[PDB]
């Protein structure tokens, strides 16, 4: 996956429910150490129980079978962004919270201080400023630090509000140190659903953090 | 609707996941003042454009046709219990709540001063205490006043909890100064869902609270 | 119940998507002799191993935890009208198949010959004609009846259409020899649902054949 | 895509409601021509006012935004495989029939007399057979034609049954003049849903019949 084309990103301002992004990346995801799963629903997926403010049972749906049946008897971290919409996860079950990833081991991958990762912004062509975000893991899921990310950018310089959004295309950049770089786009297509855009989140993406750079380029339209 | 027997009560013990009765009452009921509906799904409901810490939509399935084609212009008070599992609004839509009755017109129908209405609580046949609950209400509907009562006793002598109920057989009684007295009970069946129980809201049941007394009947087992 | 005044029934014209009323009964109903349960959802309701055109597994809300409890064990007849939208049985089955009642005993309320029962229809006032249909029961569900009583009227005088009805309002009058007759009005509310129209046959009323009689009254506009 | 490693592979032994596929491949395929669309729900489908045995509005995922705004307004025909249980459409439809892909242009497309392609099968190394199948298309999609190719295989060797499959491993495979050949696995992981598998049909991949080969590979065990 390449540098994006200027006419492959999607527009703020076809977007109607918009805002259905913002609670998304305000909210307070879901945080869980050392913890296993207990049953599942289809071969592709593991359920844990566990709680948080709104719920008391969660669901990843995970790129496939082989990963699924990887971590299925095995401890790990759990770090994602959740959504209620249209999520089963059993026929006695209300209360539910489903998430995409977010799931990496537990023994080893912890390490003792704060890994401090440097993200880059542009605006426009002009690189602009400069900010920090920090982890507890030798390797994270790319969705502990995207989120991580547009938090921020989110509760100072306006990346997404209850209604229109300040800018027009937006996308966060991933540059590994061994190969490939990839992309997400900040914006969704004009008309779409939760669970839909987070499906982004599914591969199960995680890279280290000792040698990985971010970059973010916004447009003020 | 005459007085209830003793073996048709739901027994607590019987139920199994009866922790998602507490939620419902240990959380915060939806409250609205002087609103008008704006569209509406099928033919005996009504659908407000309001919001809340978990919405930003709202239904109320009212008792049949004739009553909702009634309050479907006028400005009115919501005072009710809301549950999110298996709620329908817009194919549009999501962050939704739904509820049962809680509605009264908002003219005049408002007080000054608070009504003190006592509540009467017996357990195991000794009438044990007397609480207070207020309203602001001429013509209040027995949710409200039904919800007030629980949340007390729930957090003070415990009626639910995140578990099993300290108490066995539980119902609260209405007595209105013109005519037949009616009943709720405490517990579901064993095997149920939120949005069934509470149907029991649905008959919008209104009553004056200037001459209307309440009682609870439980028992220790 | 008495006899309904011409301002409580539903005005055919009124019903949007009212076609759906006629898949229901120029559909083939369910039907399944001597069975026995397997499982159960609800408190209130039975889960059924059987097959059809376009279900495996099927399901009957019935009237209360006292009545289901009730045909749990008994080898029973299963006689009703299905609907497919809106259905949940268990968390792992397509191929649904849903209903409301329409559960009798099956040793001894069996008949040699088949009762001859006489339907008197009106249209206007005038009482215009007769017909007959048949049953294999001693004790049979209105439902069994209803259903079979329109299916006629539907494809001879053309009661419902795929699209607008010919008659505006009309409802079917059971006559039984001890006390209270009772009635369905043949139109649902203007915007409906299938699941909820069909709740009428939800308290399995049942009732003798040997000394029952029917009427109907449409009403041409 | 090369050639799948024997390891890859689903075995129908492990699956539990096979059933399922059967049904799939052995109803009625969804068939419509010179047809236009008349409404979106989301931003990469569309949705036809068409009529079928179970169905009287149809839908079908394509795979993203580029590609339904280009058919949203020509005449196209219609060839798929359609699911029932879980399919959304609008809040007032049942009566709905959901698919992926399966969608060409209508004008000059079509052919006077029928294209003859032919399909050659494997069983256990040993190239044991061949046979027809037709298509009134210059256009396929690889849809129509593992569809056709199945429902014989079905109907006469036994590919899915109303039960255990006979065979274990099975996977057609397409061979365009131009480039890049691919496959579809016969069988779903151990546990999934019927709008899951047919995913494999929102890339409505098509190629020329005119130049198109088929082989199919299975393992008895």
């Amino acid at each position: 996956q390449q540098d994006p084309d200027p006419s492959q990103l999607h527009r703020s301002s076809l977007v109607k429910n918009l805002q259905n992004i913002y609670f998304l990346y305000e909210g307070d995801p879901v945080t869980h150490e050392n913890v296993k799963s207990v049953d599942q629903l289809l071969s592709h997926d593991l359920i844990y129980n566990v709680s948080g403010p709104n719920y008391d049972k969660l669901k990843t749906e995970l790129k496939n079978q082989e990963m699924a049946t990887l971590f299925k008897d095995k401890n790990v971290d759990i770090y994602g962004v959740e959504y209620y919409h249209l999520c089963y996860l059993c026929e006695n079950a209300e209360r539910s919270a489903c998430i995409y990833g977010g799931v990496t081991n537990h023994e080893g991958n912890h390490l003792e201080i704060p890994k401090k990762i440097v993200v880059k912004v542009s605006i426009d062509g002009i690189q602009s400023l400069s900010f920090d975000i920090e982890t507890n893991k030798k390797m994270v899921t790319a969705q502990e630090l995207d989120y991580k990310v547009r938090k921020y950018t989110i509760d100072n310089k306006q990346l997404y509000t209850n209604g229109p959004s300040k800018y027009e295309t937006g996308y966060i950049k991933f540059i590994p140190k061994n190969k490939e770089s990839f992309w997400f786009d900040f914006f969704p297509e004009p008309e779409f659903t939760q669970s839909k855009y987070l499906m982004i989140y599914k591969d199960n993406e995680t890279l280290d953090n000792k040698t990985s750079q971010i970059e973010v380029y916004l447009t003020t339209k």
